């Protein structure tokens, strides 16, 4: 089990001094004492972990280590997040005499989670650290650095927990299994945390084992809460700032994730985003995805989500920081500043829209002994609108615009590239679609709450430009959102328009109506199947449907593509046929020509030119096909998944013996009925009486079950949905009754008109989009470097 | 509680001589013996219920009664139906001195019913028994009849069944709250049995309240097998047959249902019609709706379900009874010879096949711990196809066509018209949807089988012509399956030429092609709108939606008559105008003409002579209209709603505390953790051996829940059914890419030719059904008669 940017940061750390602060212990006889009338425990480590430090010295007892790094410590929480500050649950970095305050909280998430991803976060964030520790001519860090930084493991569900990541906690000191106690004081135990300045480092992750050492390790301070049972990633969130946060109090909260892998300096650049700026809020790094072992070609799925991701860190990301306002910040990398998130004294603020998403989305069935009975009550008791019923779907989305457009307070949000993380993509297509459901789902309810409560910036205390420019930018995501919604009605009118183009005598070529009709054909059979297993199967199941969908519309796409590039070549040599030279200009006035290959054209220049720019050139070259396969199929398979599951109804349906005889030495069974004559005639009595009325009338007016109310909800989205997208298709190809007030002639050349027309108009929308983020990106990458200069 | 044909019955009963046999008590001190080492109880019954009898005597302590109608008992069973038999269950019928013979068993099945509908059965089963009693010159019936006749009722659910429906079983004196037992033997208990000879008769039953008396009541065998829990209808069959059927060797089972009321002779009319033919093995009566205090005005949904039944009864069952096979039984009111339905020594048989619907469709999680467990193991151990996994649709609707295609039997399924039964159908449209949910599901599903399976009639022991008719018949039910798998498709056929031909500026009406727009976009809105909410929500809340839906689908129906109308007198006019004189074979060769009126005006002639030769002519006038506007939502609602919800998912999914420490006296926490050196050192090693390896491949290879099986069945059953009826509806009207085919104007008269060939098929293929129908009809009235002469 034991065995160059690295290398210069031991340089730096003398390894010498790691003395750890005095701090009391509780008693263990088996008889214990508790600390403030809680369960608390100062259990020993394991001989051989103490062994395993330097400083440690045979003769000592201890080895001569500090009260910190001899004793792990376990204490058992039963009240839950919203009591657990009211309650007198005392950490150890408060606990000591002199009080430590908290610098940089890492909060990590892990369900189910294999060790490999853990170890790899761990190890990211122990170099993240070394490094920390390692500056010298820094104010804030430098020496004994470590005592700032927490880490904090929030694990979800006690038995979903994988037994490999528990049994690395193990390995480093803060998890041993006897502790954990099931109840306390006839009480539950919500949660069970594990405290401990472990000096234990992960040295390599392998692809199949974990190797750790000792040599060369800084001290890491680690909390590891386990929850009993799991309430989602929105409880982990509320157990991470409700009750932990406020005692501790920290700064700048960091949000990671299993599987993601910081950089070696990304969480120093995070924290110098917030320091150089008072008024920045939030923040987030750049996402990459892992090609190590995994080839072009054997795995396009990979590619296409490294492209999508890359396209998004270089044009979306800057662009909305150069605007002050992001729309998401990555919750598997990112970071707050506490005090933003705080509620005001009314009660509302970002924490509180949050956490409330929590309450509502879930079964109306409250336990009478939990302590936090009273808060799940009046919450629920309390009227609650669409969009606040709705909340769980915004998820960490909503916290950004509540940042931003606070009553009197003037915050902004900003995303910085030096700061960098790797993680693993989904490579299965079913669990592809499972991930991209929420995101759809959050990206389309952000957007509509942002844009209908966009009011609510005026009253923050802005300048004016800078109010502006926010406008300028809700604008923007306004003509986004509309483009959005029409996704797929717009792929089928451009998909029909170029087949059917392909159909025309004029242009030499055969095949081509026999072709359109067979796409046709494929493309209603593909689309209503998406639809029906949807709305039935699981993806998991089902996986084999989904892919041939796929691989039917990346065919699609490669025909579409031709039937362009021929249609605008055939339109370059009618150009030369008519004679009377060329110039330019009648290049540009011919529709099919401009619209087909100078929008396109414009569009790949932009992206082109922004991915040179920024020195992240090879994915324009690697995975740019795999993406333009995939692009229908991301508009019409995921959509569809999404909006046909947007109700998440994860809880089930709802939720005195008689007697007992038991047969004694002799045949005779003993039982216990009516004997007595008086009884059974008042027995027979009540049962006349009881029969002997008249029924009367229920009148239940039950309040009934929430998960009626998400599926409304989610089959009225999706009828408005497809009534829209049919509308615009209707009035673009005249494909409902609208053919019938027109004649037998006519209808070919309005159809054409409306088609080219249509076709135009996307096309330099897309474009225009591409430009105005290709200059907020410029802008971006302009006042970076004016500020490196500075 | 307590105050004419009935009446004939009355004077030939001597009602003075009705002394029960005796039979040995169980002893109750409370140790009690129990028969044959099971728990059995013979308790004394409420003295009043007693005293009312009129040969209750003051001066007797038990008042001279017979041992049976002094003490009720009460049986607990453990086994359950398998095992039933071969345990000592002994029922006190068969325990006698003298065994008594069983000649009708008239099982009644309950679930959560009032106490209003469970009254009235009793008073049918009461008043049809007292009939039987009457009867002198019978050579089976008469004097001491109601000793070959038990009265089985089975409540499905302990929890669920009403509590005024249990007050009215104990009035009559069968059921006692206090003898019921939870366990026995450390055994779970699976059914309650209570056992008694009832002298209790219902006088009336009202409205609101049931009045019984003791005055003029023949004694009647009560059987009560209360559930402990819910395992639907099938385990309740499987209660009735497998068990209790063996134990007592009835013959002619009857099945009823709680809400229907048998006649006053009807049970009569059974038996005779089991007795004078020997080759019948079921058979069912006419079942009529009530229309008591319902409007035809305020209730159209009554009327049209009355039209329904009606018309099934008159031209349907006589039918396929003349051919000797009958699609479906009533299981409201049907009856069984009992012999007929035993398997074979093989093991298969009509019962096998029914039951082993019950064992597939349920989740596949058996309890060790019931004696079931392996019969249960191996039927699900065993490889079952399509048709045997997927049982559970036809239900009772197997067992006909078991019984008809015998491998060496002679078997007959008959209806006889003398035998009638009042039921109540359901008011309201949601409960609508859900009852013909099943009924669609199952006639697909046998109608799919029967014709699959049809060489298995080659093989039984039938006359000749007896085969060939059989075919013939078979050849029916294949059509009438094509033309109800293409009802939608044929439906909108229909309704789109129709409206687009008022478009047609030869004939002068304005607003037809709008009103035809409008029309088109409602239905496909509608259509939608349908499959969504069948896919997502319930009937119950968005019931709403579907009011809505029908009240369009009827004023769609009444405009499509007005159309085709208008068209009739268009064509009649211009044949007019035409010139040249008339006859009648212009008419008969205009298309318009012919198709329109003749067909209809011919199956709506046939249909009122079949009502005026059965002496039922008054649903042909008071509920025609209803069921002719709600004949396109039976087509579209019903159907689309059964087809989307084949799999019926009534199972969930899916399905040891660390430590306790408790405050004592002191502020010390007890508690039991590690203290030894060894042992934490111990650990520690076992967490780095654990971790130490690489991880293995799961290769799970589960068999996985059956839940996803039923749900991909349903998927694929929609999707080919959407799929064959677009392609239909595109050879039709030219809807898809085949319009590319052809020219701007060789297009609308191949579409008009395309249209009328359809139009005149479909109505032709109507026509000539209902004229087989007619004249199978009539043959069943002509034999029926003669066999009366004879
Ligand atoms: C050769 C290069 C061709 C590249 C074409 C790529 C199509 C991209 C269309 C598009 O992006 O439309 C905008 C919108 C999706 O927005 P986006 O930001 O790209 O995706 C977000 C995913 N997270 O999605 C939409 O609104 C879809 C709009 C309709 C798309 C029609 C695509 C037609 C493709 C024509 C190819 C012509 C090639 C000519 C080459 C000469
Ligand atoms: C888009 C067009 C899709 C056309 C169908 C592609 C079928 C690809 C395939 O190979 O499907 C195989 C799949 C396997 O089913 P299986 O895994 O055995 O079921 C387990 C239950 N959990 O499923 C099957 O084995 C079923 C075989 C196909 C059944 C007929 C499907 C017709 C659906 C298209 C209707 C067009 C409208
Ligand atoms: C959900 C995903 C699919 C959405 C598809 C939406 C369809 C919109 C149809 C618009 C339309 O009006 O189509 C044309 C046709 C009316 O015009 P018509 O006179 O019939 O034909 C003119 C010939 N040039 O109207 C039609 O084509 C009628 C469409 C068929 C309606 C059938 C309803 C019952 C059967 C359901 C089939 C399900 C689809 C299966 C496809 C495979
Ligand atoms: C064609 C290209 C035309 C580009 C035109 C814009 C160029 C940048 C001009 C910046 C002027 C900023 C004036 C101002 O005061 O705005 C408010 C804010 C500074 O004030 P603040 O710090 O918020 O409070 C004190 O300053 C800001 O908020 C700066 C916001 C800059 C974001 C601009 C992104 C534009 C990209 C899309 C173009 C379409
Ligand atoms: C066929 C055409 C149907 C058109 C819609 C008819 C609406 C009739 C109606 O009054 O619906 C009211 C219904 C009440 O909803 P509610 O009971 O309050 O929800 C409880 C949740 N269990 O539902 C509502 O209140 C929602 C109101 C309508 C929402 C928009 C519906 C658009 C669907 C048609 C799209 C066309 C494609
Ligand atoms: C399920 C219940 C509905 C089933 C409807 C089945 C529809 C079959 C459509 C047949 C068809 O081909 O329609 C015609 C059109 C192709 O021919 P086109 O050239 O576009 O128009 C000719 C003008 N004379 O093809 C079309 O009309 C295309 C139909 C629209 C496809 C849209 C897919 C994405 C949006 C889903 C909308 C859902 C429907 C909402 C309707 C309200
Ligand atoms: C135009 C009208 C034409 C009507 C032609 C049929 C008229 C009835 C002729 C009945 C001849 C029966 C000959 C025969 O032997 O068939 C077998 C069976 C009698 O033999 P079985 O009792 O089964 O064994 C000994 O006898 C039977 O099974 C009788 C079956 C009669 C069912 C006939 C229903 C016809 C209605 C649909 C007509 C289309
Ligand atoms: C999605 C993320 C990462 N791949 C991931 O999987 N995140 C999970 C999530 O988003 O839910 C985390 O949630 C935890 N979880 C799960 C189930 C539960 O029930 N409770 C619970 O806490 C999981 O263990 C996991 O750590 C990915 O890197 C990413 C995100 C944003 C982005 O812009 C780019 N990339
Ligand atoms: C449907 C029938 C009657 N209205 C009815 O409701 N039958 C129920 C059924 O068909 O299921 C019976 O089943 C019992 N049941 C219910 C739920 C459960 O979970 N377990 C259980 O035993 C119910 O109590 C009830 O007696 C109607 O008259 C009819 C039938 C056929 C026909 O051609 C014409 N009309």
């Amino acid at each position: 089990a034991f065995i160059n940017d690295e290398q210069e940061y031991d340089q730096r750390i003398q390894y010498n001094q790691f003395q750890g602060d005095h701090f009391d212990l509780a008693a263990i006889s088996t008889r214990a004492t508790g600390l403030n009338g809680h369960l608390v425990l100062d259990c020993p480590v394991a001989d051989e972990l103490l062994s395993k430090f330097p400083d440690y010295n045979p003769a000592e007892k201890s080895g001569g280590l500090s009260r910190e790094f001899a004793f792990m410590r376990y204490t058992a929480v039963t009240c839950g997040p919203s009591n657990f500050y009211r309650d007198a649950y005392i950490l150890r970095p408060v606990h000591y005499p002199i009080p430590r305050q908290t610098e940089l909280m890492i909060v990590i998430t892990m369900y189910n989670e294999d060790d490999i991803l853990l170890g790899r976060t761990l190890k990211g964030v122990f170099k993240n650290i070394k490094y920390l520790e390692s500056k010298a001519r820094s104010s804030t860090w430098g020496k004994d650095s470590w005592k700032k930084i927490v880490v904090c493991i929030v694990s979800d569900g006690r038995t979903k927990i994988n037994e490999r990541a528990q049994a690395l906690l193990a390995g480093l000191g803060v998890y041993q299994e006897g502790l954990a106690k099931s109840r306390v004081d006839d009480k539950k135990v919500q949660a069970h945390m594990f405290e401990y300045t472990t000096r234990v480092g992960i040295s390599k992750v392998t692809d199949d084992v974990v190797k750790l050492t000792t040599e060369k390790v800084v001290p890491v301070q680690m909390l590891f809460c386990l929850k009993e049972t799991n309430a989602k990633k929105i409880n982990s969130h509320r157990w991470c700032f409700q009750a932990i946060g406020q005692v501790l109090d920290p700064k700048i909260v960091v949000l990671l994730d299993c599987g993601t892998q910081p950089s070696g300096r990304s969480l120093y650049e995070l924290w110098k985003e917030f320091d150089r700026d008072h008024r920045v809020a939030g923040a987030c790094g750049e996402i990459t995805t892992s090609l190590k072992k995994r080839q072009m070609i054997t795995n396009p799925l990979v590619y296409g989500q490294n492209f999508e991701y890359k396209i998004s860190n270089i044009l979306d990301k800057p662009t909305e920081s150069s605007f002050g306002f992001i729309s998401v910040l990555p919750g598997a990398f990112s970071a707050y500043r506490f005090i933003a998130l705080q509620n005001d004294i009314n009660g509302v603020g970002p924490l509180e829209k949050y956490f409330k998403g929590e309450f509502l989305h879930s079964s109306g069935e409250l336990d009478p002994n939990d302590d936090e009975f009273q808060m799940k009550h009046l919450m629920l008791k309390e009227e609650a609108g669409i969009f606040t019923s709705n909340m769980y779907l915004a998820e960490d989305r909503i916290l950004c615009f509540e940042l931003v457009a606070k009553r009197g307070c003037n915050w902004l949000l900003r995303y910085c590239k030096s700061a960098r993380a790797e993680t693993d993509v989904p490579e299965g297509l079913a669990e592809f679609i499972l991930q991209r459901r929420r995101w759809l789902n959050g990206s389309f309810f952000a957007a509509i709450y942002s844009l209908v409560h966009f009011y609510k910036v005026w009253t923050s205390s802005h300048s004016f430009g800078r109010k502006i420019f926010l406008h300028i930018e809700f604008f923007y995501q306004l003509i986004n959102l509309i483009v959005s919604w029409f996704s797929i009605g717009s792929y089928f009118l451009v998909f029909r328009i170029l087949t059917t183009s392909l159909g025309d005598k004029a242009l030499g070529f055969a095949p081509g109506k026999i072709l359109s009709v067979i796409f046709l054909w494929l493309y209603l059979a593909s689309i209503v199947t998406t639809f029906v297993l949807s709305f039935g199967n699981k993806p998991k199941g089902t996986e084999k449907f989904y892919v041939t969908i796929v691989i039917f519309f990346a065919i699609l796409m490669a025909y579409m593509i031709f039937a362009a590039i021929f249609m605008a070549v055939h339109s370059i040599q009618d150009i030369y046929r008519s004679g009377t030279r060329i110039t330019v200009s009648l290049f540009f006035q011919n529709s099919e020509f401009r619209d087909l290959v100078v929008a396109t054209s414009s569009t790949y220049a932009l992206y082109f030119l922004a991915s040179f720019l920024y020195f992240e050139p090879w994915h324009m070259f690697t995975s740019f096909v795999q993406y333009i396969l995939l692009s229908p199929s991301y508009v019409n398979v995921l959509n569809i998944y999404a909006f046909c599951n947007i109700d998440d109804i994860s809880w089930g349906t709802k939720g005195k013996s008689l007697g007992e005889a038991k047969l004694r030495e002799d045949g005779t069974f003993d039982v216990s009925v009516p004997i007595s004559k008086e009884q059974i005639n008042q027995s027979y009595l009540d049962q006349l009486e009881k029969i002997r009325d008249p029924a009367p009338p229920e009148e239940k007016v039950l309040v009934t079950n929430t998960e009626d109310y998400y599926a409304f909800i989610r089959s009225m989205t999706v009828l408005v949905w497809m009534f829209t997208n049919f509308v615009v298709i209707a009035l673009v190809l005249e494909t409902g009754g609208f053919n019938q007030f027109v004649e037998a002639t006519d209808l070919a050349n309005l159809k054409s008109n409306r088609a080219a027309v249509f076709l135009t108009v996307i096309l330099w929308t897309v474009a225009f989009m591409a430009l105005f983020r290709f200059i907020g990106c410029i802008y971006y990458l302009i006042t970076r470097l004016g500020r490196e200069i500075k």
